């Protein structure tokens, strides 16, 4: 279970966030413990947008997720997933009780810290907290290490998923934000 009230940047910039380009979790803490992610966050006539990206470079195992966010505070969102191909097609509807949190700690230019709940099905999930980056595989800057620290957690503790051999679609997650 999640465990985790996050607390929002204080002045989060939503368009700055939500500008249709691409993140990627180069870093990640479960705190219930291997994949690559990535993520495009943007608006789509008006709605809050993100197309998820998962992919297992050992397993192969791929999937897309495209959701519609839906505000509960200045930086924090609930969002209800549909599981996608890269092209939009729909492979698993909208469904209730299937849904993440997501919460921007710290952003700016290139970088994220946020955190994140995921509800799906009968499975019981935990918290996740990922550092991403505007390019691939970026090592964390003082900044958002700094944010970690704020945060109180220990950057030592992240899992890195810049060493894992993952390609990334970026095209095909920009193109979700309309699906
Ligand atoms: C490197 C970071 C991440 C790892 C290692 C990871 C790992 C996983 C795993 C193993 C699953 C399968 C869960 C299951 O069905 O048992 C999953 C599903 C999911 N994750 Fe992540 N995740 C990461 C980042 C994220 C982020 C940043 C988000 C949201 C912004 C996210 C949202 C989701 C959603 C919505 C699903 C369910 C998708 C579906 O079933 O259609 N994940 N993730």
């Amino acid at each position: 279970a999640c465990t985790k009230n996050a607390i929002a940047q204080t002045g989060f910039n939503k368009d700055k966030y939500f500008n249709g380009d691409v993140w990627y979790v180069t870093d990640y803490l479960d705190l219930e413990p291997r994949y690559c992610a990535a993520l495009a966050a943007g608006t789509a006539s008006g709605k809050l947008k993100e197309a998820l990206y998962h992919y297992d470079p050992k397993t192969q195992d791929t999937f897309y997720d495209v959701s519609e966010l839906q505000v509960e505070s200045l930086g924090k969102y609930t969002a209800n997933f549909k599981k996608v191909d890269k092209n939009g097609n729909v492979k698993v509807a909208v469904t209730a009780g299937n849904y993440y949190t997501f919460t921007v700690m710290y952003a700016d230019d290139s970088s994220a810290l946020i955190h994140t709940c995921l509800h799906k099905g009968n499975k019981d999930l935990g918290d996740l907290y990922a550092v991403l980056n505007r390019n691939k595989d970026a090592a964390a800057g003082d900044k958002v290490k700094s944010a970690v620290s704020a945060a109180t957690l220990e950057f030592s503790k992240f899992i890195s998923t810049k060493e894992n051999n993952c390609a990334y679609d970026n095209d095909s997650l920009k193109s979700l934000l309309t699906k």
